[PDB]
């Protein structure tokens, strides 16, 4: 099946997904003298005070932290988005390398980690139907640079030990994820696509500015995780990002002067 390998990563993907070379794919590289202002963009309303997260997952490609969704706890609206979405999981793609693991580029340039926090528009009732819909997610995209650690992402690399291979599961709850947001919402969106297969058309992605800086120590711990199950042969999981797609027809705009 599909992954991060030469056999079976990026390039090969179209085979089993052909909208991989669709017109709508992710991520792209943010050129900061294309993107244009738009006045017309309101500032974006983080609402997670009470989200309630739930476990933190292994899938094999990655780790992902899942939060209850069953109703208006923690949500996103206001940017570029009509509605109200509402957060189901987040996840990191990083490198082997500190100078290289980011999705998405500002001017060509990587950093070593990206945070995806994954939202889907409540018009549509579940995350299922979200998925057939051009409006249907929302994903909240937060650059990591290695410098200072952050206390808030402690937590998370305290338990990465115990989901260190594919399947694996842990209890999370009680999870605060105001504590990875930097200090601006400043941003850019563009109209794009998950970033994994199956590679939807779906969404409004909403990348800001400002990057958030973790340690070298913490970074490190995401590389000690396994892409294989327990009792299979070793693959550390590193290097989970697609390279930049094609702009194409589209416009990305920015919040900020
Ligand atoms: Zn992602």
């Amino acid at each position: 099946h599909w992954g991060y390998g030469k056999h079976n990563g990026p390039e090969h993907w179209h085979k089993d997904f052909p909208i991989a070379k669709g017109e709508r794919q992710s991520p792209v590289d943010i050129d900061t003298h294309t993107a244009k202002y738009d006045p017309s963009l309101k500032p974006l309303s983080v609402s997670y005070d009470q989200a309630t997260s739930l476990r933190i997952l292994n899938n094999g490609h990655a780790f992902n932290v899942e939060f209850d969704d069953s109703q208006d706890k923690a949500v996103l609206k206001g940017g570029p988005l009509d509605g109200t979405y509402r957060l189901i999981q987040f996840h990191f793609h990083w490198g082997s390398l500190d100078g290289q693991g980011s999705e998405h580029t500002v001017d060509k340039k990587k950093y070593a980690a990206e945070l995806h926090l994954v939202h889907w528009n409540t018009k549509y009732g579940d995350f299922g139907k979200a998925v057939q819909q051009p409006d249907g997610l929302a994903v909240l995209g937060i650059f990591l640079k290695v410098g200072s650690a952050k206390p808030g992402l402690q937590k998370v690399v305290d338990v990465l030990d115990s989901i260190k291979t594919k399947g694996k599961s842990a209890d999370f709850t009680n999870f605060d994820p105001r504590g990875l947001l930097p200090e601006s919402l400043d941003y850019w969106t563009y109209p794009g696509s998950l970033t994994t297969p199956p590679l939807l058309e779906c969404v409004t992605w909403i990348v800001l500015k400002e990057p958030i800086s973790v340690s070298s120590e913490q970074v490190l711990k995401f590389r000690k995780l396994n892409f294989n199950g327990e009792g299979e042969p070793e693959e550390l999981m590193v290097d989970n990002w697609r390279p930049a797609q094609p702009l194409k027809n589209r416009q990305i705009k920015a919040s900020f002067k």
